[PDB]
């Protein structure tokens, strides 16, 4: 198979090993209570918390409707962050400084106090929040892909530094995923098939039934994590098995429940 180093990063359960959808792959005890937390390995593009009931979840935790899921205001003010505050912040740290904005985030993140918090990187900001609440569904509220997270990163302790190596981003244009068989890459043999407008919708759906960790009940990065979008006719074809090769198609764009809801590559 000369897809192996190529398609690596698409085989979700080993490099991100995870819940995506909702990710509580972990425990951590504080102060003689174990809690569950974001364990995963890969960063979420275009990820946010949805709640209904008129405020961002990255506005402050509230000190509960009145305010979101982020760190409450410090002094000095440890989030949130922008990108260039982190650097300078840690301008002595060899080991830090000169990490990659959501790896860097995540860093900082863990930084405060066994049990270490999520956190979200905005591109847009370039801000990174530190997110005090480290629920993802249930205050009633979801997690999502929408139009207003496209430029949300939400980001576990354990994001690695080289997910740009070996995690998903990008989209992938005039491609299908599929497995290869016999010296041949061949359709993944059954898909369930969702209508959707545009990648982003795919994106959002696959995002929907993929890995989940909430409903001892982890996925481990299992789950409808994939999907092959056929922008012809609209299908987003959504499976649970890795794909292990691509099939060159003009219809098609493949996506993951990490990739980013519309770049593509």
């Amino acid at each position: 198979n000369p897809w192996t180093e190529y398609m690596a990063k698409y085989d979700i359960e080993e490099v991100h090993g995870s819940g995506i959808r909702v990710d509580l792959g972990e425990d951590a005890e504080v102060a003689g209570t174990q809690y569950r937390l974001p364990s995963g390995k890969c960063p979420v593009f275009g990820k946010g918390i949805i709640i209904e009931s008129n405020t961002t979840f990255l506005k402050p935790v509230a000190t509960l409707k009145d305010g979101g899921f982020a760190f409450p205001p410090t002094n000095p003010l440890i989030s949130p962050m922008t990108l260039n505050g982190m650097r300078d912040f840690y301008k002595n740290n060899e080991y830090v400084k000169n990490l990659d904005e959501l790896t860097l985030c995540s860093r900082h993140a863990g930084n405060m106090n066994n049990y270490k918090y999520p956190a979200v990187y905005d591109y847009n900001d370039k801000k990174c929040h530190i997110l005090y609440i480290a629920a993802q569904e249930n205050f009633c509220f979801r997690p999502a892909k929408d139009k207003l997270f496209e430029n949300y990163t939400y980001l576990s302790k354990n994001v690695v530094d080289n997910w740009e190596e070996v995690c998903p981003r990008k989209n992938l244009e005039n491609a299908k995923f599929g497995l290869w068989v016999d010296g041949n890459c061949e359709d993944i043999p059954h898909v369930n098939e969702f209508s959707a407008n545009d990648l982003f919708e795919c994106n959002k759906l696959v995002f929907e039934l993929s890995a989940s960790d909430q409903p001892r009940y982890k996925s481990h990065g299992k789950g409808y994590n994939w999907g092959n979008y056929n922008r012809e006719t609209q299908k987003c074809e959504i499976f649970n098995v890795k794909p292990t090769c691509l099939i060159n198609n003009s219809s098609y764009i493949a996506t993951t429940a990490l990739s980013h809801p519309i770049e593509v590559e």
